[PDB]
Formats: C-alpha cells, sequence, structure tokens
C-alpha cells in the first residue's frame, strides 16, 4: 500500500501546485496587458553663479533644463564652461589641434579629426608661450581644460523635480496617472519623495535622487552623469484602481575609470550686436535623467481561466500516467 | 459503443483545435519579429495674437512645436503668457513665496521650496496693496495666475500634423513606410485623415486627433494636455507587403481633478539690447504628442511549422491516453 | 527487438533534445533580464558654407546638431534653405498658396490648409510675374523650392559620432558601458568604428554609418533621411562581465519614391535689431539618427534550472507512453 500512499501524495502535490502556483501565484486566470505612458517634468529650484567676467547670473528652470519642454530623457545643468561673445573670424586655434612652431607646421584646410576651423597655413601664437595653426571659425576658441570646482551649478542638488506621468492600460481602458488619490494639493505644496516615508510624492528632490541611484552629487556634479528614473505600474485590475499605484527605482553607476566619465555637451545662445553676429558658446556639464515606464495590468478574463484549467488537467494526467508507468517498473 | 464514440468526438475536437487554433489562427507556421520605428512630424498651420502689450503676433510652425525637429513626443504650443524684457536685478518676488509687512519678516537668502531668486531681506512692494520679499532674478517677475481664456493658440485645432513613420522588420528584411501604395501625391494635398473614411491618410488634424482621445480640444488648449498617438503594424509577411498597413489609435483622458491637470513648461528666448542681456520668459500650454510604434511580422519558417507539429501529436497522444484512463475507469 | 531499438533510439533521440537544445542552447538553466539604457552622442567636425547673401558661414557641432543636448533620436544638419531677417509685416504670399490677377481672388482670412500668414484680400506682386495674396505674417515669406545641390553640409560625412551607452540588467545588478574594457584612451584618440576591424570603437563616422544602412550619403544630404543605429547586448552572464558587449547594426531605407523621401524641419532664430524683433528661418535638411538599445542578460539560477528539469521529465515521460502506445497498434 505503499506505492498507493505514494500515487496520491505526488497527484496531490501536482495538484496543489496547478492550483497555489499556476492559478494563484502566476494568476493564470488573468488577461494581461502592457501599457502606453507620458511623462511630463518640471523643475523648480535657483542658482545663481558668480563668475569672474560676469556679475551675478541666475539660473532658473527656463535656463537649466534641456529640453525646456522636458522628456523622458532631460539634461538638468551642474556645470559650465561659456565661452562668450564668439564671432566668426581668424584666431589661434585650441593647442589640443597641434602645435606649431612655424608657418609650415600648418596645412591649410581641415584636420581629419575633431576640427576647429579652416586653417589658414599660418602659425600665429595661442598665448605667450604656446604657438598653434591660424583658423577661420569661431574665436576665441573654447578653453575647457579646467572644469569649474566645485560645480557652478552645486545647488542644483535641491533642485525639486515633478513627475507627472500619465499612463493607460489600453485593453482595459483603464487611465492612471501618478498623482494617485492619496497625493492632494496640501501634499503636492509641502512633499518630498521619500524610498519608504512618501513613496507617492511626485516631487522629488535631485540630491536624494542621484543618493538613491548610488552616486554622489557632488562627483555628478562637476563633469556630468546619469541617473536612470523607473516608474513601474505592476496593478492587478480586479482590485480597485486605487491600488494601481506605481513604485520609483533610481538607476546609475559612476566610476573613476576616467574614460568619459561624465556627461556635457555643447550649445551656442546667438545674437546680433552692433550689426555683427555673435554668440555664447557654453559646454554644459549636467545630469542626464532618463525616465522609463513600464507596467503590466492583470484583470480576469474567462478565457485564460479555461486555457489555465486544460492545461492544469493535463499536467495531472500526464502526472497520474507517469506514476502508473514508475509503479509498474518499480 | 457509446465510450468509443465519445473517445472519437474527443480525438477530432483536439485536431480541430491543434490545427484550426495553433496551426491556423495562432499563426504557429510563422516565425515572428518585431520592428525599428522612426517617427518623423510636421506642423503646418497659422495663428495669430493680439495681445495688449504688442501687436499682432504671427505664429507658424517653426514657433509652436517643441522641439522644432521633431520626436516621437512634441508639444504644440495652445495657450501662453509672456512676461518680456526680463532682467537680472532686483525687484518685487511673487506673493505665492510669501507676503511680509515688514523687512525683518524676509531672510536673505533663498526660499527652500520654488526659490524665485536670492532674498535680500527687504520687504519691498509687489503691487499697490501687496508687500513681498525684494529678490536677485529676472525682473520683473512672472504672474501666471491669470490663464488666457479663451487659449491664446485655440486656432491649433485646425493645425494638421504629419505623421512619416518608417519601420523595418530587421529579421524579415523588410521596410515599410506609413506612406503606403495607396498613399500619393493627390492624397496628401488634400487629405485629412479619418478614423473609417480615410484611415491611410498621414496628415492628423489637430483637433480631430483630440476628439478622437476622448477629450475637447477647448479645454485642452487652455492649460495644455497629452494625446498619446499609437501606430500599429500587425503585418503577415507571407501577403504581400502591400497590405503591411499602419493602424492608429488615439489616447488620452483630461480630468477635472484640478491637481496638475494640464501641461506647461518654461521657455525663455535671451537677447541683448543696449549693452544689456534680455530674456522673454514665456510659460507655454501646450499638448503632448506621444507617438508610440509597435508592430509584429509573421513570416512561415519552416522550424516553427515543425516545431507546432510535434506539440500537435504530443498534445493529441496525451489526449489519447487520458481518454483510455478515464474510460478504463468508468 | 527492431521494435525495442526503436523504442530506445526514440527515448535517447528525446533526451538528446532535452539536454542539448532546451538545456544547453536555450540556456534553461538561466533566467533572463532586460535592460534600461541611457545613450549620450557627441558630434565632432565642422562644416563651412559660402553662401551669396553672407560670407563664409562656419558651423561646429552646436548649430548642426538638433537637439544639442543630443536624445536616442537627433538629427545632424546637412543641407538648409535659410530666411535672413523675417519680420512680421505685410508681403506677397508664397504662390504654393495659390496665383491671383485681382483683389477678387483673394479672400481675407486664412488658408484652410498650410496657411502662410492672414490674406488681407489684396492681390499683390509675388514677382515680376507673378502676383499672389498679400498676407501678414513673417516677411519676406521662404522660398524653398531650390534645395541646395550639393549639400550645403555634405562634409558632414567626415563628421565622426562619438556614442555613449551606459545601460542597466537591473535584476542582475550589472552595468556596462559601450566603452568597454577593451576601449582605451590611446583607441578614443584615434579609432574609427568599422564592423569587422574595428567593432568596438564607440566613434563612429557619419558616412560609414550611413554607407553600412545601405544608403548613399550624397542622397541623403541633399534632402535629408533617417539611419537607425541599434546597440544590442547579449550577455551570458555566467561568464566575465568582460564579455557582454555591444553589438552595432545600421538600418535605412531611402527610395526615389518622390513622396516625402528625405527629411526636414524648420526652426527659427530670433533677434532684436533697431528696436525691432526679427527672425532668421532655416528649414533644416538631415539625417535622423535613432539610436535603439535592446539586450538581454541571462545568469544560472536553480529555479529555472529545476523547472526545466520538471519539463524535460515530462517530455521524457510522454515520449515512452506515446512510443508504447503506437508499437501496442504496431
Ligand atoms: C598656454 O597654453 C598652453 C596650452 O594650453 C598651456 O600649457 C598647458 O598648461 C596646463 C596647465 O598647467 C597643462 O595641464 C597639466 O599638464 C600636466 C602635465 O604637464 C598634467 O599633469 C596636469 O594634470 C594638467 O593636465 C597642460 O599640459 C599644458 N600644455 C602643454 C602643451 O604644455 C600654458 O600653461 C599656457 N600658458 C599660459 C601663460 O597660460
Ligand atoms: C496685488 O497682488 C495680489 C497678489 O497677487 C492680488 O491679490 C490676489 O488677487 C487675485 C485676483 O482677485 C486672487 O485670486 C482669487 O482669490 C480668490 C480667493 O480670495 C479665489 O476664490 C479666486 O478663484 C482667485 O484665486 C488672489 O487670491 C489674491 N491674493 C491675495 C494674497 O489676496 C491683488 O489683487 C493685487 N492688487 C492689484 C491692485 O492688482
Ligand atoms: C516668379 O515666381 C514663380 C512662382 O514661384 C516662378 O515660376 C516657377 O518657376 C519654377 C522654376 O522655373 C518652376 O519650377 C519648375 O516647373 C517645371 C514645370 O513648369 C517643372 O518641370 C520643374 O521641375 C520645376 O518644378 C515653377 O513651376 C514655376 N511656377 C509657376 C507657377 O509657373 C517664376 O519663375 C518666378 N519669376 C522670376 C522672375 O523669378
Ligand atoms: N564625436 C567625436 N569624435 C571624436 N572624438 C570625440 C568625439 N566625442 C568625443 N571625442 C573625444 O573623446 C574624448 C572623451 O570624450 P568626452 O566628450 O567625454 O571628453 P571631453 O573632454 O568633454 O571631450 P571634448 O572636450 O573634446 O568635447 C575627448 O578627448 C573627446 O575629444
Ligand atoms: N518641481 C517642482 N517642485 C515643487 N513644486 C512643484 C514642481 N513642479 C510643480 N510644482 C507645484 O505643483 C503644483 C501643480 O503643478 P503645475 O505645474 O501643474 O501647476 P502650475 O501652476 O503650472 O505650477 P507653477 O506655476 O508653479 O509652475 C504648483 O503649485 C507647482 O508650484
Ligand atoms: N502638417 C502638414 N499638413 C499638410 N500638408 C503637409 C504637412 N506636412 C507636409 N505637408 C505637405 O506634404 C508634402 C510633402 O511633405 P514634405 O514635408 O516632405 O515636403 P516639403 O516640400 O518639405 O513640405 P513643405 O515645404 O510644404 O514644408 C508637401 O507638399 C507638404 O506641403
Ligand atoms: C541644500 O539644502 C540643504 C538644506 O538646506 C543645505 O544644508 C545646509 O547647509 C548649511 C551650510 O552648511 C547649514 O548651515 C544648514 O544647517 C544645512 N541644512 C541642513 C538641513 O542640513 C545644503 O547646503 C544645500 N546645498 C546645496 C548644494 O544646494
Ligand atoms: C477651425 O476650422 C473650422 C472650419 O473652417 C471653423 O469652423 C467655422 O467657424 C466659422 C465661425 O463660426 C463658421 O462661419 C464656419 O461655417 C465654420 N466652418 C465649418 C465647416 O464648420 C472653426 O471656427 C476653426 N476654429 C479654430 C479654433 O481654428
Ligand atoms: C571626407 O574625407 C575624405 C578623406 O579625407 C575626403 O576624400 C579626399 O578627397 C580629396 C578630394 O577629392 C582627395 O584628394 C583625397 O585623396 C581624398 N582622401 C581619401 C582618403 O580618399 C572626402 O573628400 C571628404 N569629403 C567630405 C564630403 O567631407
Ligand atoms: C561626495 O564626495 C566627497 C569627497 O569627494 C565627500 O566629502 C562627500 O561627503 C560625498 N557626498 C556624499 C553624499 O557621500
Ligand atoms: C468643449 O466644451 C465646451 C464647454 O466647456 C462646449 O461648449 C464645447 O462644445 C466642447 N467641445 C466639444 C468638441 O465637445
Ligand atoms: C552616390 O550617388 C552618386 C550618383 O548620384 C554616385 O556618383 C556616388 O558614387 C554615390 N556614392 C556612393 C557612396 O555610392
Ligand atoms: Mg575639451
Ligand atoms: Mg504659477
Ligand atoms: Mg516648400
Amino acid at each position: 500500500k505503499k506505492v498507493g500512499v505514494i500515487f496520491r501524495l505526488i497527484q496531490l502535490v501536482v495538484l496543489v501546485y496547478v492550483i497555489g502556483w499556476v492559478f494563484l501565484y502566476e494568476k493564470g486566470y488573468q488577461t494581461s496587458s502592457g501599457l502606453i505612458s507620458s511623462v511630463s517634468v518640471k523643475l523648480k529650484g535657483l542658482a545663481v553663479t558668480q563668475l569672474p567676467g560676469l556679475g551675478p547670473q541666475v539660473w532658473d528652470v527656463a535656463d537649466y533644463v534641456f529640453p525646456a519642454q522636458g522628456d523622458n530623457s532631460f539634461v538638468v545643468m551642474t556645470n559650465f564652461i561659456v565661452t562668450p561673445k564668439q564671432t566668426q573670424g581668424y584666431c589661434a586655434e585650441h593647442p589640443e589641434g597641434g602645435i606649431c612652431k612655424e608657418d609650415s607646421g600648418c596645412t591649410p584646410g581641415k584636420a581629419k579629426r575633431k576640427a576647429q576651423g579652416i586653417r589658414t597655413g599660418k602659425c600665429v601664437a595661442f598665448n605667450d608661450t604656446v604657438k598653434t595653426c591660424e583658423i577661420f571659425g569661431w574665436c576665441p576658441v573654447e578653453v575647457d581644460d579646467d572644469i569649474p570646482r566645485p560645480a557652478l551649478l552645486r545647488e542644483a542638488e535641491n533642485f525639486t523635480l515633478f513627475i507627472k506621468n500619465s499612463i493607460s492600460f489600453p485593453r482595459f481602458k483603464v487611465n492612471r496617472r501618478n498623482l494617485v488619490e492619496e497625493v492632494n494639493a496640501a501634499h503636492m505644496k509641502t512633499c518630498l519623495f521619500h524610498k519608504t516615508l512618501h513613496p507617492l510624492c511626485p516631487v522629488f528632490q535631485l540630491g536624494y535622487v542621484v543618493q538613491e541611484s548610488g552616486q554622489n552629487f557632488s562627483t555628478l556634479a562637476e563633469k556630468g552623469g546619469v541617473v536612470g528614473i523607473t516608474i513601474d505600474w505592476h496593478c492587478d485590475l480586479d482590485w480597485h484602481v486605487r491600488h494601481c499605484r506605481p513604485i520609483y527605482e533610481f538607476h546609475g553607476l559612476y566610476e573613476e575609470k576616467n574614460l568619459s566619465p561624465g556627461f556635457n555637451f555643447r550649445f551656442a545662445r546667438h545674437f546680433v550686436e552692433n550689426g555683427t553676429n555673435y554668440r555664447h558658446l557654453f559646454k554644459v556639464f549636467g545630469i542626464r535623467f532618463d525616465i522609463l515606464v513600464d507596467g503590466k495590468a492583470g484583470k480576469f478574463d474567462i478565457i485564460p481561466t479555461m486555457t489555465t484549467i486544460g492545461s492544469g488537467i493535463g499536467i495531472f494526467g500526464v502526472a497520474t500516467v507517469l506514476c502508473d508507468l514508475l509503479l509498474l517498473h518499480i
């Protein structure tokens, strides 16, 4: 009778699996659906800089967010080098293009790599001790060898980021916003997001977001960096929608490998003064924030329920037949 | 013989499932592939505004599309508040930062939240009846309490959006454009997209796109909003490519919850006048259009066909054995 | 005994499949994970243009990359038409809006499609032989009928694109950059990517990228185009991370169908001169580069290993029972 006792145990273990795991845990009675998301970001916070060339400079949201309209990926400026009042003309090329001593060491034209301008074939003086090729281009050339340290916009640590995420589960016609029912105006007036204390506030302090990605804002501010923000919507639509909540994770890794460690870009502000076209060239160091929204909604459906029941019946039958096979041999 | 009759029915029902559903409907004879897509958008249409501060202002595509080069996510401006000729200096801070009565009610420095400038510790007059902290910043401060109603660019309803979607099924080396063979120059000259009448015209009226997402353009224009546009490519590559067509759906939900209901951003136009740097500050209300392109191409392949045949043979055999088991007990 | 010999062969063939394919090839012992990616791009290279209206014009990275901060999708300008010093006023509308002969042929207001301005009801002269509606708008109207050929920025072929891709496998806590251990500073100083010679250099020549997508840079430069760049991370995390490498593919199809073949957009540079607001209107033809990053990391896990073992046991048992069934009938 011991073989018969084993038969029953195996039959029940199989039934316990088929129900508890496949039907209940894995939710085999549910049809699944992905989402389509929209993310809007608003930055708040102010930075002031005191350069030697200029006076106090105010940096508000319109000036330190790239793009201004926002996106899933956006940059907050944390440092910059500015080359003001650049004009198109002839100047000494930056020594990174090459250092010459005579006019014969310059070839007219463009460098094969990282050309700064059209070489005129003339070796002119970059400074009092270095002579470089004369070029036609934006003059004076940018000198970005000294990255400002501490970062010019290191006050961006206290900037607040408001993420407005609108998601739709199109199959189930369910619309959710990360501004969930628990979020009200009083919360939006004072709340700052906290992984455990305030996991639903959609206003994030930038320094907290960088800290939670495992990075140091002081290091990321000087040369730039990347913080990934994931918003996950794992919703069981058999329950009320008020349980369909977003989960926030922050990702990032800054290493001292010193091979392109940070993030920077160059942009220019063009203007006309005294009838001549000028530009301000900025090398902008900043943290790029990538906001990735994924999710999965499940709702009970009859067709998955029957299909799962059929699969469980098949699993149960195969098990019984193989056990009758194994016992025949034993 | 009734048991034998049932045996045959169950055997055939199983065969009917294995062929008709798994092989034919679910297309188990096909290998599947996702796509890689590119979306370009061109807006057309003009808006004119008549502000009290300025004269008639023309708003063409270069000015109301953010970004100008386009993207999967782009904003069309439908309303704005403009603060012209802002300069960096000292002014009264906006009363939203706090209302003071004496110089002692102001602390020099920055507010912890939503700082507008560097407080100087002086309580100056915002208007004839309100006194606020004096700040260093962009002056005069923006006053965006009165959103223009009706929307300044409510004529954007008649703007036309041209979506050019290029998709590739890299596994099958198949390239498709949403400008399908049925779309010609004569169509692009006059066609407007219609869910049923013109489901292939790639020129969309903005108001129609908002209406089809379930929203009201008049409401979305004043404070902004979001419309999701999905392009789906469900193509059976056993047929001619001319049947590989895109399907357009429009998604969106505007609610009167009054907690961040619309969409807005701030951007600045910088300029130099009389040797002093100025900026025009715009608070731009607009509809963000997210274009999501997904799809799936199937082509007959021999390996899925054999694997499906093996799976069907297994299903048929398991069924017969379990039926011989059930009949043994019956 | 021949039937018994077949039984064993089928049993072993089944075991060979269950191990070699399912366990070893398909890696059924591994748990899988997707990635979250961040892409930053830096363009380098210079172009000079010699228009008849202006002098030599220098085009560096800040001016020919849209957006300047970069994105997954970005545009490199390869051609442009410029309408300088546009002001809001009254001018002759472009003849594409319609050609009139009398003032009665113009209706005040806006065109239903592709409106260029507010018609005043007056038929004025566009040129010495064409009369069009007078409009209020940006004047003079852009004339983009003659696309510059050869392309004004056809030197963009030699521009170099640096892709910095940071990916994370969040389930396995593995961070990878496309600047893999084999890439050093000496490589970044001189390397250009090559499908087979230098498959790991993250600096791409634009012309090479277009050639590898199957397109001609000369054709794409005049009217614009699209090149898709895919970065794939198919990593087996049972091995060292130094084997987690990116694979680059380039996608694109340019056809002479002449129905919206290229890519272009319009953007404006606004400025103030002599107390009047002006703008430079650019119609920018360029190649849009879409960078798509996908990947899959597998690491050995005990739960998939046991589940695969159970599936293989089930497959083996079903096979033996059906073979005993087939042999009973034979
Ligand atoms: C004139 O221009 C040249 C070139 O820009 C200047 O020389 C450069 O000066 C910087 C700062 O001292 C040097 O950077 C440092 O170099 C050492 C190695 O020598 C390195 O250990 C440091 O980490 C740092 O990178 C740079 O190498 C040097 N370049 C050359 C070609 O010597 C020069 O100082 C300028 N003169 C004046 C009057 O400003
Ligand atoms: C000087 O500045 C102050 C502050 O901006 C102005 O007071 C504000 O005026 C607006 C318009 O009347 C008020 O908005 C309305 O408030 C009521 C509640 O009182 C609300 O029901 C309406 O929906 C609307 O929001 C605003 O509350 C009020 N602020 C304060 C602090 O009283 C004032 O009118 C300005 N004076 C001049 C001469 O313009
Ligand atoms: C004044 O303006 C009108 C309208 O812009 C100019 O007429 C246009 O001239 C262009 C160039 O010759 C024509 O383009 C060509 O048309 C032929 C067909 O006629 C076509 O085969 C070519 O591929 C090309 O597209 C354009 O059709 C023509 N438009 C009209 C309405 O006739 C005119 O030349 C201008 N006059 C001066 C003095 O510049
Ligand atoms: N598109 C490109 N083509 C060639 N070299 C590039 C390109 N982008 C970056 N580099 C080079 O790669 C190295 C590291 O890149 P990175 O941009 O992070 O440093 P960087 O100092 O900010 O670069 P740079 O000052 O030259 O813009 C630099 O020496 C830079 O010149
Ligand atoms: N990054 C942020 N940090 C703190 N508060 C924010 C942030 N973004 C928005 N808010 C606040 O959230 C509330 C609602 O946001 P929303 O931007 O939709 O309204 P708003 O009136 O346009 O905001 P505002 O005028 O202050 O830019 C506003 O009171 C706004 O001040
Ligand atoms: N949003 C839109 N609404 C209506 N027509 C459009 C729109 N976008 C493009 N078109 C028209 O489609 C045709 C082909 O589009 P495409 O932009 O590629 O050519 P184009 O010459 O650059 O267009 P255009 O010069 O008018 O901007 C053009 O005649 C253009 O006028
Ligand atoms: C960001 O904000 C915090 C909080 O206001 C600042 O921390 C303060 O620093 C000053 C100067 O050291 C101290 O006197 C305060 O006591 C600190 N406050 C707290 C609560 O710790 C911080 O300096 C700010 N920094 C930046 C870069 O913006
Ligand atoms: C968008 O276009 C439609 C169609 O031209 C405009 O509807 C017209 O409105 C005027 C004024 O009420 C009527 O005289 C016309 O008969 C309407 N035409 C049609 C076909 O209904 C509409 O006003 C425009 N609105 C915006 C905001 O652009
Ligand atoms: C891009 O760079 C290549 C390489 O420098 C250029 O090819 C050169 O063209 C000139 C003029 O015909 C020849 O004298 C050189 O011998 C060529 N070099 C090589 C290695 O082939 C090319 O012209 C450049 N073009 C653009 C559009 O930038
Ligand atoms: C960042 O690094 C500096 C040293 O470079 C250290 O003093 C500081 O405390 C760090 N900040 C954090 C948040 O760890
Ligand atoms: C939008 O709402 C207004 C009332 O606020 C209504 O008069 C108008 O008809 C609505 N438009 C549409 C398209 O339903
Ligand atoms: C591009 O096309 C032109 C002809 O239009 C041809 O001369 C040239 O060689 C082509 N370039 C490449 C890279 O094939
Ligand atoms: Mg540098
Ligand atoms: Mg406000
Ligand atoms: Mg045109």
